[PDB]
This record gives structure tokens, sequence and C-alpha cells, in this order.
């Protein structure tokens, strides 16, 4: 769990990129396959 902190702190650090690859996708869709790949 003290490696699996600085494993969270990585985490945490890729989650908030993928969160905001979600919303960028969200918003491609928004703007067929591309909406399903979306």
């Amino acid at each position: 769990q003290a490696i699996y902190l600085k494993e969270l702190k990585q985490s945490i650090k890729d989650f908030t990129n993928q969160v905001s690859i979600f919303r960028r996708d969200y918003e491609k869709n928004g703007p067929m396959e591309r909406l399903r790949r979306f």
C-alpha cells in the first residue's frame, strides 16, 4: 500500500487525463462509425 500510494499518485494523474480525453470524445460525437468509436 506504501507502493500502491506511489502507484495511486500515478493513477490519479492518468485518471484526470482519461476524464479530459472522455470529455473531448463526447464533444467530437456531439460535433455512424465515428460516433460508435467515439
